[PDB]
């Protein structure tokens, strides 16, 4: 419980740079949809952003990198830094990334339905989530349940419908990125959102599901 991955083999996974209004610089994870669409979470959000797709040592400048602006941040509107809910954001790139074995998108299938507590799933991350120091700089993946959502009653305004109850904690820190995809089968079923500071489970994951219209409203339209 705690991976480290074949080097480029998640070539859908984003790493972001974002420029914040003050100057520093802070990041997230985030997932290529469309060539020239990342997925990622609201919290994520700033001044101006960068992706580098094609990464495994992210620390580790190389050939297969493709760093590309992000033009806009489409935030999903409803969201909300109290209650965290509608913790979803699309990044338009300025370009579309290249096709290549280290980069590639992860489209949704046509057809989904709502996802159910009790299979297990997998996040694949550098750790740049939440306030603690990660971790580790390569790819590295870890398996994670999907509880029963009174598994997260404990955060005030969890709620079933909107939001993922991540990881058992009497079999798990690691959860991937902040905004990096939980995939469930293959599938990006669910995005890093937020857990306690102490980053002891379970965690809270943005259904994607719930926002699959949107997502395609954003699409449609760009
Ligand atoms: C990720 O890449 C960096 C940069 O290459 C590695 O950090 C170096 O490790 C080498 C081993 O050859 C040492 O000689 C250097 O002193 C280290 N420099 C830095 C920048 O810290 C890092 O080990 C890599 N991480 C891996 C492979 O897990
Ligand atoms: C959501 O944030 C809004 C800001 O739009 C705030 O007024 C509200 O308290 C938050 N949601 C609730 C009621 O917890």
């Amino acid at each position: 419980g705690g991976t480290e991955c074949k080097p480029h083999s998640r070539p859908y996974m984003a790493y972001l740079e974002i420029v914040t209004s003050n100057g520093p610089s802070k990041f997230c994870g985030g997932f290529l949809i469309r060539r020239n669409f990342v997925l990622t979470a609201a919290h994520c959000a700033g001044r101006s952003i960068t992706v580098t797709l094609g990464a495994h040592n992210i620390t580790e400048e190389e050939d297969t990198w493709q760093k590309l602006e992000v033009i806009k941040q489409f935030r999903h509107p409803k969201y909300n830094t109290s209650t965290l809910h509608h913790d979803i954001m699309l990044l338009k790139l300025k370009e579309k990334a290249s096709l290549t074995l280290a980069v590639g998108t992860l489209p949704f299938p046509s057809q989904f339905n709502f996802v159910p507590p009790g299979r297990m799933c997998r996040v694949a991350g550098w750790g740049r989530t939440g306030v603690l120091k990660p971790g580790s700089d390569t790819l590295q993946e870890v398996k994670l349940r999907l509880m029963d959502p009174q598994a997260c009653s404990h955060f005030r305004d969890f709620d079933h419908n909107l939001q993922l109850c991540v990881g058992n904690p009497r079999k798990t820190a690691f959860k991937g990125d902040s905004g990096g995809p939980l995939l469930c089968a293959g599938v990006a079923q669910g995005i890093v959102s937020y857990g306690r500071s102490d980053a002891k489970p379970p965690a809270v994951f943005t259904r994607i599901s719930h926002y699959r219209p949107w997502i395609n409203q954003i699409l449609q339209a760009n």
